[PDB]
């Protein structure tokens, strides 16, 4: 037997970054990426991704207010602080009335899309939603749902509404880890249901959560080939952050650097996504979202549901800062495009395709 030494680092990383230039993103390519945790190769990794988003979705940043109008939920996601075993949340709903009207303000202060984001509340399925979607349509912007796993009916009468795109999150790729920490439903129906979202015709959202528990680089990895298989039009992805009133609340959080070579890389496989700085990476790191902006996002959804329900919304600890009203989010985020030499966005920002 011989010798079988590795090749150095630096010029493994150098390869691996052409590779990706030469978009030659084998399963080895892109598990190496993710793997090697040298602060040049990743500033490299960050720039590329820039470079991409800036060649193929441009210097807008497109805002998206989101109304998280009920924290009801029928599921029981072991990671999320809004699962039905959580007592220890008070639970709330918005009235349409409320919900319109919040809306509207967020149009008047120039949000272009509404995204109207909740548990999975029986309550307002599929009527009151319909209702809602008719109402904001009517004031000249784009309306997003998030509202989970839904039957195809529900989702067609949404689109008959009006809804022009949807926000699934996959969560996980992996379909033994997805039932273990999704008990009431599976890989397979998430997914479904993104296909379903797909042949009515909505612009449609997936996307994981990075350093869920069990989860390993070979798990990103089949993420990110997930993602690249759908041409998804946009990515949400963030850490996952531990919740003191879940099962998972002792467990790992996600790591900040390794999500945002998530993003990078779902920016280079897919240029002209749309891809979130998501609320996640502010919370986890101070300006978390405007580093995300730097590395391939395009996109900011300032939360603006309102005092008193904003507080309860508790997905994850840190998600809410109540220092301010619940007005200055979208004033906020305008100030933050700006500061980094960036544009709001002047239609509504849906997926183009313009990459190959
Ligand atoms: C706070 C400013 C000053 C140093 C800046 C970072 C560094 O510049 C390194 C790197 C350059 C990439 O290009 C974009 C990403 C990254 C992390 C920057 C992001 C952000 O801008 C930082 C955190
Ligand atoms: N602990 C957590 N850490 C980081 N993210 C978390 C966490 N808990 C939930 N989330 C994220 O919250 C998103 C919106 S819930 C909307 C709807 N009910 C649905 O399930 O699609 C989910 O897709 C998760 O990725
Ligand atoms: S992630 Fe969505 S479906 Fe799961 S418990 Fe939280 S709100 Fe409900
Ligand atoms: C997303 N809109
Ligand atoms: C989500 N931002
Ligand atoms: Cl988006
Ligand atoms: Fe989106």
């Amino acid at each position: 037997m011989w010798s079988h030494p590795q090749f150095e680092k630096a010029s493994t990383g150098r390869e691996i970054l052409e590779k990706l230039e030469r978009r030659e993103f084998t399963r080895e390519v892109l598990k190496e990426a993710l793997s090697i945790n040298d602060r040049g190769f990743n500033e490299a990794l960050f720039k590329l991704a820039d470079e991409i988003r800036r060649k193929y979705v441009g210097d807008e940043v497109h805002i998206r207010a989101i109304i998280e109008f009920s924290n009801v939920c029928r599921k029981n996601c072991l990671y999320c602080g809004l699962r039905r075993d959580n007592k220890n949340l008070k639970r709330y709903r918005m009235t349409p009335e409320e919900i319109v009207e919040r809306a509207r303000l967020a149009v008047q202060f120039g949000a272009k899309t509404i995204v109207l984001q909740s548990g999975e509340d029986p309550y307002y399925m599929p009527d009151v939603i319909s209702d809602i979607v008719k109402e904001i349509k009517k004031m000249g912007v784009a309306v997003t749902l998030s509202l989970g796993e839904w039957p195809r009916e529900y989702y067609e009468k949404w689109k008959e509404a009006g809804a022009d795109r949807y926000l699934l999150r996959h969560e996980t790729a992996n379909p033994v880890l997805h039932r273990k920490l999704r008990p009431d439903t599976s890989f397979e129906n998430r997914l479904n249901c993104l296909l379903t979202l797909k042949e009515l015709g909505y612009e449609t959202g997936a996307g994981s959560m990075v350093g869920l528990p069990g989860q390993t680089i070979d798990d990103l990895v089949d993420d990110l080939l997930f993602l690249k298989e759908h041409d998804f039009d946009m990515v949400g992805i963030g850490p996952f952050i531990p919740h003191p009133d879940t099962p998972l609340a002792n467990e790992k959080k996600g790591d900040f650097t390794l999500t945002l070579k998530m993003v990078a890389l779902t920016r280079i496989l897919l240029p002209d996504s749309n891809i979130p700085a998501t609320t996640a990476m502010g919370t986890i790191v101070p300006g978390g979202r405007e580093i995300t902006l730097r590395c391939g996002a395009n996109v900011i959804m300032p939360n603006w549901t309102p005092s008193p329900y904003r507080q309860l919304y508790q997905l994850y600890p840190g998600k809410i800062s109540v220092f301010e009203k619940d007005t200055a989010s979208i004033p906020s985020v305008m100030k933050m495009i700006e500061l980094l030499g960036r544009k709001p966005g002047r239609d509504w920002g849906g997926r183009k395709r313009v990459f190959e």
